[PDB]
DNA sequence: CCGGTTATAACGCCCGCCTAAGGGGCTGACA
DNA sequence: TGACAGTCCCTCTTGAGGCGTTTGTTATAACCGG
DNA sequence: CGGTTATAACGCCCGCCTAAGGGGCTGAC
DNA sequence: GACAGTCCCTCTTGAGGCGTTTGTTATAACCG
């Protein structure tokens, strides 16, 4: 029943799996049992699995990566939940759709992209390229996260609960300060509200620093024009800018300039890494800016002039 | 006003000489554990109940993986030591808790600005946090004997085994230090004779090493409390160092009045000590030595904002 | 003559397209395994016998942990694939076979001195080992199509999946290369018509990708053998590259006559390529690219003798 | 057959490729453990009998804390790897008291004077122990091809724990080295023409892979002995390398024939190498690499008054 | 044109198998 | 008569080395009824 | 003095404690 | 009424270390 899926969700939350990971796994576990007439996975195994996966490939045109997530979700279910791991030989129809090469803009392309973009989104997207931030990393920024004493930005808890310090483009200082000032206004106004629970804080932080939620420094850098009503603990707070809006903002502006390469937020991040490299920065330097734990990962972001030693003999 | 059980645990621990902060910590998760199962006795519960509690903290409780981990540390003790019936849970952890906070340092100006507001008799220990990078409790647990005027340094004793470290000491603080060692003897003299006074607190290994040590000024705290207190692990009166919470509150409000916008705590002063030493050209191994880092990687974090920021990596946006 | 069993295994493998050197290797440890149990059938033996053999190698046999490990790799195959009855041994290893050899490079003078003695028709491939740092078999398996005169480089295809790498090419070798591609077509023409010739060997994935490829000069080896040979995985005649053992013997004796005292092998030439690039100031990531290293740590070994030796670390004896 | 059980333990370990010295160490403690009790089988024993032997080592044994530790591990090995029945982690026993004396470290002038009253017969070897921080056996096992004159360096093959490394060399020794090599060349040229000369000894099964290697000069030891030996395995004679023990006392005597009241031995020359490099400003990781430590944290235990010279940041405010 | 479930891309970094070497010899048909 | 090449051989090693990755976790990009 | 013991030294992840940073109450001056 | 407090807490950790006789592998020190 729907009580088994809830127990799986609880298991994962205790083991502190990422939220997105839980949704991903659940979704594939869900439409797995859904595939079969909702028959309990405990009464199934390798056989039923190597069918769902093949069902995803064929008559599903699922992407090779998509199939992979599913494979892992299922494997998780059978190893961690029902302590009875699948076999490593499960043969199934592997997808065919080959992932298109990572799109990477060019100086002038980006230069023109940052043009036809309304000021309402100029700063955010400039941070995505100027400091190679991820979409949500940029959207979750907080006033205290911007360091003017050193040209840098503190990215707290990025993908996989890792903190990092990234570079900032000095030229944005005036823009940033203005943006902060803009956020200060909403703060000064929202402070005097019948039901303002201040800014949302990471896991049980409001309990440790009950005052933090009402301190400006903890407030989002890019807040929304209105206010929201937080379901948990019926209170209102000023949530941050909408991701989706920024996502299409960059998509449209990308069209309103030419560039027929299908450019999105993460492609601006790729450009950041690519451009730093083309200027001579060291790979490990780029690695640290992106937050990769190992250079070998960054090397998959680098896809002559050497005179043969024989010639110097 | 608390349960007879909690009181028995607190005493069990005080006998094994567990740290004060450990007792407070473990107890807190134990009572929270108990009051979650409606005062049911913990000896009647086991893994099942512990996991239900941990899950509780994790999901609606929204606690952090590390705090849930401490909770499990408490309950594990409660069952391994007290109640000789160890747990058998599987810490199928996921997220790694080696991830330190991103240091936030104050500009030399913000520090000057801070010290201007920190009222007297509060700034000697505060100037030591920044001047010697001491950690809050290393400062509070300093002993007269620890200040070295000959070589201008302070000796910090961390952990047992006689492990120590010698940090730098600002000489423009000697007269202030002398006034303190004096104020210290001013209490030591009026206390040496009270037949309550059991002498200054001292680590078991030391107290037995130099049985007379607890009564010699040399071993007395540099920043003594305004009054005598009762040592919970021996039930005798002795003079404890000033309450650390005092400085924590002090620093926080002083910065608030000083008009500093970024959060300022004792740690902050220590971070600033490290960063400023680096900015002047000190070698990381040196700064590593000054702090107590046994691994340079730890010390290296203070390096990032420097050469991992604008001054070290030029933003691609700064070009085209 | 050898056993009918060994012959069956050799064929089992040749069908799964296992590498030639793999077959020779696995077979060698299998026959040695068999002849150790007095030629008893391996299907009648199991873990017990395998472990007794491994122990034999280890102990009086005095073999190296890695070679004993390959032996276990062979037997594991012999039981997992052929004889569907997998082993169940515990590789309770102990040495850590990640420990690469300490590279030994030749001075630019010793290399000049070497090339002087290496007779003609032997030095084009040898000059490629040093001139482009190629690995012996990457050199022997080069194809006409792989030499790029426009950009002065060579394309090396390692592993399947279409994985490759582009190395530098000494331009003072163009005319020599042209003579070779010619000599290659001189064989390609006289062979294209023999109704034996099945074309040049080609990776399964490729051969099926471009079914005509085996017959176009483009895909033919740059250093063809003096005569046609029979492909064991398809039983057809084709022209293979020159036998690598030829160069191995060549280099070895040429250095001997050249009066070079240190051991010289093909690897040696590759090591020298790397070191010399570094000495001239090339960046390790670059040299890493030139070789096929996926991890700089590998490339870094060539750095040690440089800045980890006298020129980088001054011996304390050199002072007092 | 008790001596057979010990032989099976030795075989177990050799297959799992434990170091030779490790096998001897473990065996020796396993041996005098069962020896402790009337030679009774360890399979019929456990925590109880163990926490007695160890206590027996401490008390009425005055065994060094480290010595006790090795024993504890040897025993634990026996009960975990051999008789798959691991001891408990609570085994309480009398811990030793003898505190290891601080690592002795000479000084520039001390070493300077030490290298003086040493006969030329041992001047080069000991100079390598300090000049390149080599370990005793590392220096004694050197081979002609191991010295790199093109770059000031020495290739130390398979040092402690099967690890290879490249260490620095003192250029000034080039002439001495070449002379020493020339000296070894003479013995080689003479020994080559011998009725039963199996050439130089090679590492594990190397002579089978390179049957000619044993007769190549480059593979011959740098510091050979004046005579020849008769290798038990494969009845043949070869020129083994200089005697360790002789060098060990050589450095001990010369240490006395100077002054130096600190009890100086070979590894103390190595400590000096690390210490001196550090005192000159070399980076710790640099020293780490020269010694062969896999982690700096180990080398940091080689960096233990004066003036820190660190001006307090408060003073610069 | 929009929010919400999807679908995919991206980060994650060890080691189990397989594949290169380096040697000494050994046959042939060949200048 | 010999130096050389062999899809050579070998019951010869590995002081030999490297490719490969859809059984892991966690983001952003994209699809598609009101 | 050499064959045996004794014992330095390399090894380097993470379990279990301990230290913080915060509001707030309160009892001796 | 400020204010320090072996304060209090059924606060938490955007918190951080110490510690290390239950591993291996060398060299140094014993004694007949």
């Amino acid at each position: 029943g729907s009580q088994f899926l809830l127990s799986v969700r609880e298991f994962m939350q205790t083991r502190y799996y990422a939220k997105k990971t839980i949704e991903a796994y659940l979704h594939w576990i869900t439409r797995y049992i859904h595939f079969h007439n909702k028959k309990h996975p405990s009464l199934m195994g390798d056989k039923e699995v190597e069918e769902f996966l093949t069902y995803l490939a064929v008559q599903g045109k699922v992407a090779t990566k998509t199939q992979s997530l599913a494979l892992n979700s299922l494997s998780f279910l059978y190893k961690e939940i029902l302590k009875t791991p699948l076999s490593l030989e499960i043969r199934f129809q592997r997808s065919q759709l080959e992932r298109k090469l990572p799109v990477v803009l060019t100086r002038d392309e980006i230069r023109r992209l940052l043009e036809i973009v309304d000021p309402k989104h100029q700063l955010p997207i400039k941070l995505l390229y100027g400091s190679g931030l991820r979409l949500m990393e940029c959207m979750r920024l907080r006033v205290q996260d911007i360091d003017f004493d050193y040209g840098a930005i503190r990215i707290w808890q990025g993908k996989g609960g890792k903190n990092r310090t990234v570079t900032l483009a000095k030229e944005l200082y005036p823009h940033l300060k203005e943006q902060i000032a803009l956020a200060k206004r909403y703060y000064d106004r929202d402070l005097h509200q019948k039901n303002y629970g201040g800014v949302w804080l990471p896991t049980a932080l409001k309990e440790k620093y009950p005052n933090a939620p009402y301190e400006f420094r903890w407030h989002y850098l890019f807040p929304s024009f209105q206010l929201s009503l937080d379901p948990e603990s019926d209170v209102m707070r000023r949530h941050h800018m909408n991701e989706t809006v920024l996502q299409k903002a960059v998509r449209r502006s990308a069209q309103e300039a030419g560039i027929e390469k299908t450019v999105t937020c993460h492609t601006l991040r790729h450009s950041f890494a690519t451009h730093l490299l083309e200027v001579g920065a060291d790979i490990r330097t780029v690695q640290e800016q992106l937050g990769h734990t190992d250079v070998k990962t960054t090397q998959i972001y680098t896809h002559s002039g050497v005179l043969s030693p024989l010639s110097r003999l």
